[PDB]
């Protein structure tokens, strides 16, 4: 910036003296990342790679391929499947031999392939009408967030001599379990990022899980939890309010009383947000003692998550440098 305040209370520590070499000594910051299964976790960390790491070379990419395939047939086949339970017909009836095709083909493969009678097979389906009619009606099914966003750059996908761009490696969904660890460095500050006690938590929440029980309140309940809890008094509480891309086109077509039968605002962007905002905030007891920061994200969304992250590391050096250690 200018004139920056984080900058100056950065400049008041004076523990880099008490060592030998100590204006070289690394800073650390510890981020504990946490959030339901589809919030987002894995996105932020993929873009901390992307913006402030190397991102993914091409043969990184390349490996990646098989598995943006493997989304895309999980995702076609998510949707043509919930066509039997909601009793939706197909556009024209000759997508039942692609339907049928597509199972054909997938069952006879044993990890994601891509060919041109594939590909062809999941164009027709995607472009037919009964078969955007249910995926326009996901939030009574399971469908994964990048399920349009590869189906539509099919063509791109399809090519004999595809690699995945970057945006398509943070569009893959990965199969994690356990404990994902990321290093990097910003502001001359080293963040250890962990990912299904502590400077800062980033609780990621998908804000378009609000029309799907109820996942926005057992996203409450997991956040209530946290932010109570003892172990956490010292951290810096970061709250995500993630998918807010998909939020502001659901919120058009699908009221937020589907999820707070109580709320009585306008079903618009910004009173809704709002009111999640608050549902979300007053889970904290310790107001008084404890503050919230909240912003509002687009996790795929790099130019967002840049700013955001930056603001959010603004927070961290104004509050809780003096407890991050030099090593
Ligand atoms: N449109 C949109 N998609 C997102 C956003 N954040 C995450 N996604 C997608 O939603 C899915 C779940 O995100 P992921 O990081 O894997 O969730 P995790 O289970 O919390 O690690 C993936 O398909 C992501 O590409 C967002 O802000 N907007």
């Amino acid at each position: 910036s200018a004139e920056d305040k984080a900058a100056v209370e950065r400049s008041k520590m004076i523990d880099r003296n008490l060592r030998e070499d100590g204006e070289k000594a690394a800073r650390e910051v510890k981020l504990l990342l946490l959030g339901a299964g589809e919030s987002g976790k894995s996105t932020i960390v993929k873009q901390m790679k992307i913006i402030h790491e190397a991102g993914y070379s091409e043969e990184e990419c390349k490996q990646y391929k098989a598995v943006v395939y493997s989304n895309t047939i999980q995702s076609i086949i998510a949707i043509i499947r919930a066509m039997g339970r909601l009793k939706i017909d197909f556009g024209d009836a000759a997508r039942a031999d692609d339907a049928r095709q597509l199972f054909v083909l997938a069952g006879a493969a044993e990890e994601g392939f891509m060919t041109a009678e594939l590909a062809g097979v999941i164009k027709r389906l995607w472009k037919d009408s009964g078969v955007q009619a249910c995926f326009n009606r996901s939030r009574e099914y399971q469908l994964n967030d990048s399920a349009a966003y590869y189906l539509n750059d099919l063509d791109r996908i399809a090519q004999p001599n595809y690699i995945p761009t970057q945006q398509d490696v943070l569009r893959t969904r990965v199969k994690t379990t356990g404990i994902v660890e990321t290093h990097f460095t910003f502001k001359d500050l080293h963040f250890k990022m962990f990912d299904g006690g502590v400077t800062a938590i980033i609780f990621c929440v998908a804000l378009s899980d609000y029309d799907l029980m109820n996942r926005m309140h057992e996203s409450m309940k997991l956040f209530d939890s946290i932010c109570n809890n003892k172990w956490f008094t010292d951290t810096s509480i970061i709250l995500f309010l993630n998918k807010k891309d998909l939020f502001e086109e659901k919120i058009k077509k699908s009221p937020l009383t589907i999820c707070y039968p109580e709320y009585a605002g306008s079903n618009t962007y910004e009173e809704a947000a709002a009111y999640i905002q608050c549902q979300f905030e007053d889970l904290n007891k310790r107001k008084d003692t404890k503050e919230i920061y909240t912003h509002f994200t687009c996790a795929t969304d790099a130019k967002n998550v840049q700013f955001v992250f930056d603001a959010v590391t603004d927070v961290i050096i104004k509050n809780n440098l003096k407890d991050c250690g030099l090593f």
